[PDB]
């Protein structure tokens, strides 16, 4: 039973010797040095070199660095009875110190089934998001606040019902909004919930609620399960700040057990270098599903900082496969994101993903309940089968979003 | 008040554009289209460019990329009225969502003093330290177990000894050793302490033992209570697979009071990049020491993997400076030390710093003591003003490490 890591290495020396170096400094230390009564005592113990692939040089790399660099993909196995069953010792012992060994990048972990089960994976996941939403076959719409650091509490139930009228099914705090004497966690809870209620008489549309759940580490619990007494919908949680253990402690606890939206903030100190960090795919995508996230916020593959396309389907990936003992975890491709680019994200992502219409929503000629409209028009034309511009044609509010950010092509 | 941060950007679109933008959209998100009213009552929470310096293009950046990228380093102001007093928010805030805008590298933060206030910095610090172990004057030395992954406690405690037998001042366990039956957390602590008190009894010298703080999140306090009334000496940390947070919680609780040394592992996924991430003077430095970490190890500037040496010393300043409301860290530069490197460690970061045997002194010729006492005998040397040889001629230990590693010439 043993972790295998892949990394991606880059180095002017043998990769070989580095990667058993590595195999056995991170395990045992020594071997050849040892008695053979200590030897057969740590040989469950000892890590190996499970394959290497050669990639061949890089001219881009070399120049880059100023000296030839051989790349490679390396995979270790790190057993299992090496070390406690819980993130932060598999991150420890798969990229502790080696994270500091020069260009070392990690691209994934491969766990036995018998490990995995000792982790609770999304407590609600996509079938049970859908549920709690009423929405059951098209994507899901999800809508960010508008500057609303500073704002009081009559300002947020209105901007609530500005988003719920527009008819999308989930608004969230913006990752940057902390508690204060204005906005205070409990009653942005509970005044969104009557507002929201409200919006449910006018339209029997249910929107829900994603409440920054923020402040210090020990304190979360507490106000994550007052967040449940009081009936919150979706706890957003800026996971990177604190760490993949704090998630996975939210999400086991049957006092709390609420939705938890899980934000990429700070994801991206570890997830861009060629050479270094943790592939997102990884990072935000396999570990957050397996600590708990019932939704994962993503770079889209779309706009000025799009991620690159198989990047991000493969976190996507990551978030969905069914060959996992998780539920899946709704994937939410975030920034760049307009209704001109709904039938893109439908092709890329499939109908099990969410629309984040983010704080742009409010960017529409007819404020967040034209955006929203324009977005809900928007998805219910892709899956009629008909272009966007036949629906807008009938559809003023998706005619004033096309007109402004225009049509993405979908056809390969 | 504000929270400057500084930031280092690469990009082919104007840097004023994005800097503005970034003030802006992470603080009140618009300000042009509000009322006075509103602007007068939101003037606290908007975020302002403090200054941009524009840096030379790079050949070898825009080869690298195969585009031209203009490079400044800019400063932005955030109101601290707009988050709350914790670590999270600040990285939140700060380096949030800015994380995943393409190349931007977070180089430091400066907070206001009365900011700064709220938190509580080291515990004890190097004049804490210094009396706790009983060393004043020459730097202290430690070093590290080797191979106790799947070892027992009489295997624990003879390690222990040989290497107390060996004059370091403190011995800690492997990051990468996680609590088992074998070796459990509490057993660690109290075979470790007889063992230590043992060895004064033999030769006076007082060596402390930093035991690994390891497992799940909410159960890190009660165990450090526990280590604290077994009388642990210093808490082993990975701070950086549990979160700023989690330290500086464990640092306020008076129920803990144990120095506690905050290890380097994981901090690679964060700091080598020349384009992205968190620069290391302020994720191993200055936030550490911020958050309550009495003892930093770091990168050194020596060896295979050494950090290039304005980085190393930038966190030991970070880590020292006299300027900050809070108690000197001890920098404790690791990797790639040995007895001949002794006078270049002392003459690049002084007198109040720990010379890291790491497990290498276990490749002494003559084991750890031999280790041990080469090391001790080089430290000695150089504050008696002498060269390492001349000590060297009298101290077979040090001689035979010499002789092993040879000495590394410190005239300018
Ligand atoms: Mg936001
Ligand atoms: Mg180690």
């Amino acid at each position: 039973s043993a972790v295998m890591a892949t990394y991606l290495l880059h180095d002017e020396t043998d990769i070989r010797k580095k990667a058993e170096g590595i195999a056995l400094g991170l395990t045992i230390g020594t071997w050849t040095d040892l008695p053979a009564l200590e030897q057969e005592q740590l040989r469950k113990h000892k890590g190996e070199v499970v394959a290497i692939e050669e990639l061949g040089e890089s001219e881009r790399v070399n120049a880059y660095f100023g000296k030839r660099l051989k790349r490679a993909i390396v995979k270790i196995a790190y057993p299992t009875v090496n070390f406690s069953a819980d993130l932060p010792a598999l991150l420890v012992t798969t990229f502790g110190k080696l994270s500091l060994d020069g260009e070392v990048r990690l691209l994934d972990l491969e766990f036995p089934d018998e490990w995995k089960r000792q982790f609770p994976g999304p407590r609600f996941g996509i079938d049970g998001i859908r549920d709690r939403v009423g929405v059951h076959n098209r994507p899901l719409l999800m809508s960010i606040f508008k500057g609303m650091i500073g704002r009081d509490l009559a300002y947020l139930t209105s901007e609530l019902k500005k988003q719920a009228l527009g008819g999308v099914d989930l608004v969230k705090d913006d990752e940057i909004l902390f508690d204060s004497e204005l906005l205070p966690f409990e009653k942005r809870i509970t005044e969104g919930k009557a507002a929201l209620q409200e919006v449910y008489e006018q339209t029997g549309k249910r929107t829900l609620y994603a409440v920054n759940l923020t402040g210090k580490t020990f304190a979360l619990k507490d106000k994550a399960k007052r967040a449940a007494e009081l009936g919150a919908d979706v706890l957003l949680f800026n996971v990177f700040a604190y760490g993949l253990d704090v998630l996975q402690a939210l999400r086991e606890d049957e006092e709390i057990a609420v939705p938890i939206m899980a934000h990429p903030a700070f994801s991206g100190a570890v997830t861009p270098s060629e050479f270094y960090g943790v592939a997102p795919s990884l990072w935000l995508g396999k570990l957050l599903r397996l600590a708990g996230a019932d939704f994962v916020l993503f770079p889209s593959p779309y706009g000025s900082v799009a991620l690159e396309r198989e990047q991000a389907l493969g976190i996507a990936r990551a978030l969905t496969d069914d060959q996992e003992p998780f539920a899946r975890a709704f994937p939410v491709p975030s920034a760049g994101i307009h209704p001109g680019l709904v039938p893109l994200i439908i092709r890329d992502f499939g109908l099990d993903t969410i629309v984040n219409a983010g704080g742009g929503i409010h960017g529409h000629p007819d404020g967040a309940i034209g955006g929203g409209r324009a977005f809900r028009a928007a998805i219910d034309a892709v899956l009629a089968g008909r272009p966007l511009r036949a629906a807008a044609a009938e559809n003023e509010a998706l005619q004033k979003a096309i007109d402004r950010w225009g049509v993405v092509e979908v056809e390969a």
